């Protein structure tokens, strides 16, 4: 697998710092702002050759979208999805939550188009609208795919924030050979992982887990406060939240370590290859 250029990342959060500071300050469903985070995505990804898909769906009274990704060819019967929530809170730009998981997905579809990879099993991305609603657009892809085509999905891998300011890196314990992917790229980084607590089934790949699609992620911490041992493995600061400005205003361009962002970006890429062949 390809190491996922940090600069190039950091360029689609900067692009959606921009989108939400020119339509009122955030992207959350049902205002301008999640509309014009889709439209950026989808055209970079039709620029790099995938056949895009727009799913429309209405909650709270609103419309809101998912995007949908398919790099062609591959074996249509054992489909691998990653994904990421595109929408953020109305209280900001939601740049940690989540235009981090969004931006390392969307540069990791487009390494596949710059490496010219041809993966064993069909690749399929999506960013998911409305899920600090509840989880809704995952939702409503979830029950929208008829059985046959639910059978076909051999994972899903969710990252949704992976660039909190004072880091922490946990990886989902659900499928163990999803998890077990993740956790051999750190080790031969030499980090260490901790087992996800703190977001449980609150997350996206929470539909897919419920109808036995095998699925799994990486997280780096919300709300929660760093413990001593975890500053001791990981640096940063004890006794402070992974992330200060969860859900909140202050969740804009300076509200992410790079460090982490470059290394969840790049285990992204390497759990992409590795489950596709
Ligand atoms: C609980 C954490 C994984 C984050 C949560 N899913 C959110 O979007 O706020
Ligand atoms: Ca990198
Ligand atoms: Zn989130
Ligand atoms: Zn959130």
């Amino acid at each position: 697998a390809p190491d996922i250029p940090l600069a190039n990342v950091k360029a689609h959060l900067t692009q959606l710092s921009t989108i939400a500071a020119n339509n009122g300050g955030n992207r959350a469903h049902g205002r301008p702002g999640y509309k014009a985070s889709v439209d950026y995505v989808k055209a970079k990804l039709d620029a790099a050759g995938y056949t895009t898909t727009l799913q429309q769906f209405t909650s709270g009274g609103a419309t809101g979208y998912n995007l949908i990704a398919n790099w062609p060819g591959g074996d249509p019967n054992k489909v691998l999805m990653a994904g990421a929530h595109l929408d953020s809170v109305s209280s900001g730009a939601g740049i940690n939550d989540n235009g981090s998981g969004s931006a390392a997905v969307l540069e990791t579809a487009l390494a596949v188009s710059r490496a010219g990879y041809q993966p064993d099993k069909h690749l399929r991305f999506a960013w998911w609208g409305a899920e600090e609603l509840g989880l809704i657009g995952s939702k409503f892809y979830v029950n929208n795919l008829p059985s046959a085509d639910r059978s076909k999905l051999a994972g899903y891998l969710n990252f949704d924030m992976i660039g909190s300011p004072n880091p922490g890196y946990f990886v989902y314990d659900d499928d163990p050979v999803i998890e077990k992917t993740f956790k051999n790229y750190f080790a031969g980084l030499n980090v260490p992982t901790e087992i996800e607590t703190e977001g449980d089934g609150r997350s996206d790949h929470a539909p897919f887990k419920n109808v036995g699609v095998p699925v799994g992620g990486l997280f780096t911490g919300a709300g929660y406060t760093k413990s001593a041992a975890q500053a001791q493995k990981w640096g940063g600061t004890a006794g402070q939240a992974f992330d200060r400005c969860y859900h909140s205003s202050c969740d804009s361009l300076s509200n992410i370590n790079d460090t982490a962002l470059d290394r969840n970006s790049d285990a992204a890429a390497h759990a992409i290859w590795t489950l596709s062949s």
